[PDB]
């Protein structure tokens, strides 16, 4: 067993999400018969275009932790960018909320009032709740933590409901609350219950549906050789200063953002652009789906550059198999999308390459070759 | 039998054209598959584009036709805008002549020597030749003309030589000489073979393989009630005033030029895409094909108006069918493409239509009502 406190949680990655797209519309030889017709090749010719930051999010979810000495069962998914936890108060008005499951202050003995109110208000929806204070456990480790009891919850439909997801478990940085609420992961080491203020993400190869989170220290066993590390760039991101290479396409003094819940590599519009012209990379009408030939010999080896390491992706790390529609064929793991200028993100094609940390108290983010299990 | 001389020509159409290339380029399942997502409807999205004049050119000829009074065969192929008829020469040194039929001078008794060198030079390629003339005749009809001996041929590539055409036959007004030589059906009212400088083409309704010429009158059994005729805008084309609305899509003042040797209706692109806006046709990517059910209710009757008749065309006169492909599904014969400003060219599915007459005397072009034979 591990030294430090592990949970495993489940990933809905967009292979699946296009494949029950595929199913859905019937759509294999429709992409079968346009495939061909590029090698054929009578394309030539050179809102799919638009984003969307929403449509490349995977749901890494699980149903382990617990509020309060009671026990109360909840399913969250996991966030990088909040520092907060969030789960349906059981006052839910919203019907929403009606299927999930509810924290019930008074049931729990641990419980302490806290009611300040809290309200995120976004484009996929809106969030009223209140601060609560409970025994916040996952399974190992546990500590009180001032979550938000969700009152009221609309929009992020018809996901929400959908899913079998009650709330979000906060890997980030970003607070909601003006009382300098810490992360869930510096609290644990506030009171003591680990020894450094520290996550790794593992994302194990040949699984693309799982990953396993690891609290409180540097598990060697998930990786081989050294742990490099970088500095963040921004107080309340996990990201990083890096140059780009792909191919001859470069990019100098890149933000680059580590987000293992992105599906996919990001990569600039322009940027993409001229990384896809004559790579023979083919874009299906009618789909937001790229896909070329597994054995594509013109593909280059991605390169993200700091002062005094490279990190790198060959074709094998950003290419996904389609066995079950054309053989050989493979659709590719990255996309053009446009964030603030110069902006890249390291989604899970990445963390499958590399195994990753995130420093809390030091202010770093780490990288190392994954072992494979 | 006709009271005047008539004969049957073979037509190569779109049709048959398009159908060669589904089966050369596997193409059945592409255009199957891409139908059923525009049903789905996920296309939404808005050089097929470009042109072209050559692509939609049909292919009317026939193998009767004989020069000089030893009867020398050759097959002709029709061509409405020039006045001369051109053949291949006995002495011509290029080899897409070599399979060909070949006019040898000196086989001929009514052979009369001209030699003045004649010279087409155009876009698809090059014709150097000579004046002679000779008894030439179809079959009923027999006149001493003066046509072209072509003596060498460069182009027209890869048609001509994989066509069993030797040469063309014209049934218009533009005589590449500068001696003023009549067309044929001129010329064989001024030596009285026939009452009147005229002809007529008859397109059968169930054959769009096959067409009808008759020569020196109007054969009343081709059609029903009334001849129109309207006056020519040129002087040397079959080329005519009229409004013309398919829908709330207009264009006064319009020129429209009738060749039955055009595979479709032309139109302006501005024009097309107008009418083809919101009209639920689908354009399959990569493909010159736009395609519609065949029981379409949005699809407007063409209307084609002279100052004292209009002539139109239903969906049913506009549309081809393609069951073997998709059930109930058709392919637009309607073509967007460009000319002089203004310019239309009403083409095969017009004269399915309309009975046509084509009147060198008076100046004047002929529509009725095409009977069903």
């Amino acid at each position: 067993d591990p030294k430090y406190s592990t949970v495993g949680f489940n990933i809905e990655n967009s292979y699946d999400r296009l494949m029950k797209t595929i199913k859905e519309h019937k759509l294999k030889n429709y992409i079968k018969e346009s495939v061909k017709l590029f090698n054929k090749g009578l394309t030539k010719k050179s809102e799919f275009d638009n984003v969307e930051l929403k449509d490349l999010a995977n749901v890494l979810s699980f149903g382990e932790a617990k509020l309060g000495d009671n026990g109360q069962k909840f399913n969250f998914l996991f966030h990088t960018a909040s520092s907060n936890v969030w789960v349906p108060s059981i006052k839910c008005t919203s019907e929403s909320c009606e299927s999930k499951n509810h924290y019930d202050s008074s049931k729990s003995k641990t419980y302490e009032k806290d009611d300040t109110p809290v309200k995120l208000t976004s484009k996929a929806g809106t969030i009223s709740g209140i601060f609560s204070k409970d025994l916040v456990t996952i399974g190992k480790l546990s500590v009180p933590y001032k979550f938000i009891e969700m009152t009221e919850i609309v929009g992020f439909e018809p996901f929400y409901s959908e899913s079998d997801v009650d709330g979000v478990f906060g890997l980030g940085w970003k607070d909601l609350s003006i009382g300098s609420i810490d992360p869930y992961i510096v609290e644990l080491k506030t009171q003591n219950k680990i020894e450094q203020a520290v996550y790794s993400i593992y994302l194990p190869p040949e699984n693309k549906n799982k990953g396993y989170l690891t609290i409180g220290g540097i598990e060697e066993r998930f990786f081989d050789g050294p742990l490099n590390y970088e500095k963040l760039n921004h107080d309340l991101m996990w990201q990083v200063d890096l140059d780009v290479h792909f191919g001859n396409v470069s990019s100098k003094k890149a933000n680059v953002i580590l987000d293992s819940a992105t599906s996919v590599i990001t990569v600039p519009t322009e940027f993409f652009n001229q990384f896809v012209e004559s790579a023979s990379v083919f874009k299906v009408p009618f789909l937001s789906l790229y896909v070329t030939t597994c054995g594509n010999t013109k593909l280059p080896t991605l390169e993200y550059r700091s002062p005094n390491k490279v990190y790198t992706l060959e074709p094998k790390q950003y290419l996904e198999p389609l066995e079950n529609i054309f053989s050989a064929l493979c659709m590719l793991n990255i996309v053009p999308i446009d964030l603030e200028k110069n902006t890249f993100v390291l989604g899970d094609p990445f963390m499958r390459k590399y195994f990753t940390v995130y420093d809390y108290d030091n202010h770093t983010v780490g990288f190392a070759l994954a072992k494979n299990l």
